[PDB]
């Protein structure tokens, strides 16, 4: 009634409400321990996008800092609610941006311990109603715009976040690409895609070359979850290529920091795509013997 009277303050069209609203009150506590429903204002507004085209700006901005336990409610729902929306509203890829940042969100909210079961649902997700074309190019077109602006304090924390979610924003990437690919029939381009992959990585590379003080934690959060990613990268890629990429990444490092960490990464590596080993093990041995070499004896 009070909030009424704000839109009679504003909409004096009879509202003259009578006075049986006494002076007599009551309180009540809600609580709500249930498993479909939900309070969310940006949530619902991520719902209805089709009737808010406006404020899908306001809400991106919203959503970042809803709560999580709200949101994997109707996660996968939601997921595709994003998707409709940068297939639709590609048009401001600022938008996408924020698309970006909001879903890197969810994924490493996801990566909590309250929601890890629910990981099976992303894939459950991702395997089976994943409707995306060529979001993947958007994707890595936004990543290696990222990447490439590490400079950036304020984008310094959202690649840190990228980082901690290789794995899920890859796999979508791959999802994308290869829903397109059989949604074609085949690959008009899948060339640039290729290329796309090795310009990103050569983009990780340079930021190896570059001054390690301003992502001393977010180099090593790279090396440690870029090798996530290589197992799917095999199902969409030539593993050699791929090989020798890591490989010029692993020189990319200047030779006195991060010594475990590095170790740790290749660790990450050998420990798989490496089984598809003669085309991979001849190439990436020799790199593992030279730094292990100079890990041999350095005093």
């Amino acid at each position: 009634m009070e909030e009424k009277e704000l839109q009679a303050s504003k909409n004096l069209v009879t509202f003259t409400p009578s006075k049986d609203s006494t002076k007599d009150s009551f309180q009540i506590a809600t609580l709500i321990c249930s498993t479909k429903l939900t309070q969310n204002v940006d949530l619902l507004g991520l719902l209805n996008w089709r009737s808010n085209s406006q404020n899908i700006k306001h809400n991106l901005k919203k959503l970042m800092e809803v709560d999580g336990g709200e949101i994997v409610k109707f996660l996968q729902d939601t997921l595709d609610a994003l998707f409709n929306i940068m297939m639709e509203m590609s048009d401001s890829e600022t938008y996408d941006f924020l698309v970006f940042d909001a879903l890197v969100f969810i994924i490493s909210l996801i990566g909590d311990i309250k929601f890890q079961h629910f990981n099976p649902v992303l894939e459950t997700y991702i395997y089976k109603h994943f409707s995306a074309t060529l979001a993947y190019v958007k994707l890595s077109k936004v990543l290696n715009f990222y990447v490439a602006n590490a400079d950036d304090s304020s984008k310094t924390e959202l690649l840190f976040a990228a980082l901690k979610a290789l794995k899920y924003l890859f796999r979508f990437i791959i999802q994308s690409r290869v829903l397109y690919l059989r949604f074609y029939g085949q690959s008009k381009d899948g060339d640039e895609f290729n290329n796309s992959i090795r310009q990103l990585f050569l983009a990780f590379n340079m930021l190896m070359d570059r001054p390690l003080e301003e992502a001393v934690k977010i180099k090593g959060a790279a090396l440690k979850y870029l090798p996530s990613i290589i197992n799917d990268v095999k199902l969409v890629f030539d593993p050699v290529e791929l090989s020798v990429l890591f490989c010029k990444f692993i020189q990319s490092i200047p030779d006195n920091q991060l010594v475990r960490q590095k170790l740790n990464c290749m660790t990450k590596i050998v420990e798989s795509t490496l089984f598809r080993q003669s085309e991979c093990r001849e190439v990436l041995l020799p790199l593992l013997t030279d730094q292990l070499s100079g890990q041999l004896d350095d005093n």
